């Protein structure tokens, strides 16, 4: 059978058609499963969980289980995910707090490396992959089409925008812009992610825009609204991809990774 | 009921009066479990281990298993935890050695984010918080508010004394006195905890104090023993706070991490 | 009983004398357990493994499960291991690709450390520790007798040599010759394993080899060829303990840490 015998499943679960459940599965309350989602043996579901289509979730997890922010005090708070992820063992994913949106939210497409820390709150979007050990705190946002390296951290309300790649055993502690190739501890910018950017069938003109943005943000000594100014100018009427950079540094709260 | 039925319970075990203990927990032989202590779904307690009142411990911890010690032979040997503890998924926690004084001890009030690692021997006081994926090696010694920050590691017999607090993603290979911010790999000493000891509710006295005595400790070229004449001369009359740096540097094995 | 009744074993496993198996395990498809193999509770052996005799593998390892590579697409892999070995909780080793070899390989008398990974077509040779949160990426071929310090991580494709060391908290982008000690992130080779040959009985004569070997590979400016010309020439015929420094640089794929 789909459903193993052995897992525990609360009643206010709804569990969509075709959903495999391995043995020594707990599922709590309030936890919806979509179609063609597969949970290998020994994962907990804690509550207050959304899941989509076409998940795997393998032993060892923990998904939806409450945050570890000193402030919660038991209020109903809750985890989305998307479909079509892959959430590997020893992941922890944990739910929202009142004091932002009560929701950790998780899109579609993702990898999720063994050992994986999502906390509360978070926003990740779709594409993205995540290795191993990798800890994301609290709040913070990830776009799409991300790769953060093993063994990496990245602090609370930082925002980490699409196609931006994290070196392995990084410590980011500022926003990292679409696009950019930040690596270390201390964690620095070091380029754009061209490679990533060809392979993606993007023109060398487009990549020559980029180029020059970051030129701008990182290396002439402008601010960042002082940079926005000048890619407007110069670059995004020819180069749209560069709004991706422009919305990076409008929307910064930490500041950036330099 | 507050115990599952799927729970294994060790004959030898001792459950107090209120304590929950979710499905497929494992307890061990000698262990016992003060009121009010909750195991959520999926936790092993090893053996040899007293644990104390108003716990809660998540699911995938490892609680109380023998250590990682090649020169362990199978010796009895604790692991003891107090009271209103949070443990949370993936942790471990190991028994001592024999070597030592066979017992590895945790106080109360402490944080142990998902994957904290707690090796045989450590004596861990109260109120500390462990951030995610902290790993404590052989026979290290916490005082009380510590904060370790995420993805750090503490090699084996260092000292890490009260109101330090340890940046992300740190390597700590020596000691780190009461009150000092210690971070990097290498990992260096960066000042006093002034915010940690403001929000304490310290006067600017006591701190201007600690802050001459951490200048003679880090920044005067002056040996342990040498600050802490200094110290004792100048600084503890008038603020007694500074008996916690000289206990630091008096009871250093390792020498200081600066 | 040696075998828990709570244990899952797929009719086509194989378990020889004297194995233990703890409450809660899975045990899957074409897993094949030798003699006096003890797993505790809740270990998951995905499937298509062979684990040799006298084993010791703890709860909330995942052991043999399919790989996080992207490339693969459900083709027949396996995972070996050999006997007398510890593997501790939280540990992960995953199963091979078809691209390489189809196989993941680990030798005996190794010791796991909570929360080893073992990637996709790992070598692992014998008598080396893994301290914990170490992350071996896929295709890493290791020796024997070396030792990786704790949550260090270790580059797809890379080779760590036999008696190398690891110091803890390292990134490891490259090879790793015999004998050498690397450590750091960015990570360097700071010299040979002197205590650690020295503790393995060797001469000094021996020694002085290696240490004029290492100047020449490390120090010289000479490249790799280049040096193992100077090795041969000068120190091989009389220290033929040379001749795994020779190999390393001639096994080389990613080139050295430096």
């Amino acid at each position: 059978d789909l459903i193993h015998s052995t897992a525990i499943i609360d009643p206010s679960a709804v569990i969509a058609s075709d959903v495999q459940i391995g043995p020594y599965c707990i599922i709590g309350p309030q936890v919806t499963i979509g179609a063609g989602t597969k949970l290998h043996s020994h994962v907990v579901v804690g509550g207050f969980t959304r899941i989509g289509q076409n998940n795997e979730i393998f032993q060892f997890a923990s998904v939806g289980e409450v945050c570890q922010d000193l402030k919660y005090k038991g209020e109903e708070t809750w985890l989305e995910i998307g479909n079509n992820n892959l959430i590997r063992e020893h992941c922890s994913l944990h739910r929202g707090t009142v004091q932002d949106n009560a929701l950790t939210k998780i899109g579609s497409h993702n990898l999720l490396m063994v050992n994986t820390h999502i906390a509360h709150d978070c926003i990740v979007g779709d594409h993205n992959i995540f290795a191993n050990n990798v800890g994301v705190a609290g709040h913070v946002h990830i776009g799409d089409h991300v790769i953060v390296g093993g063994n990496s951290g990245i602090h609370q309300f930082c925002k980490i925008d699409s196609y931006s790649m994290i070196g392995g055993a990084s410590l980011i502690l500022k926003d990292v812009p679409a696009y950019v190739m930040a690596s270390g501890n201390p964690a620095h910018a070091f380029g754009i992610n061209i490679e990533g950017m060809r392979r993606k069938g993007w023109s060398k003109n487009t990549i020559q825009g980029l180029r020059e943005a970051y030129k701008l943000i990182f290396k002439s000594g402008l601010t960042s609204v002082q940079a926005i100014d000048q890619i407007k100018s110069e670059i995004l009427p020819s180069v749209p991809e560069a709004q991706l950079l422009i919305d990076s540094l409008e929307q910064s709260e930490r500041g950036i990774v330099r």
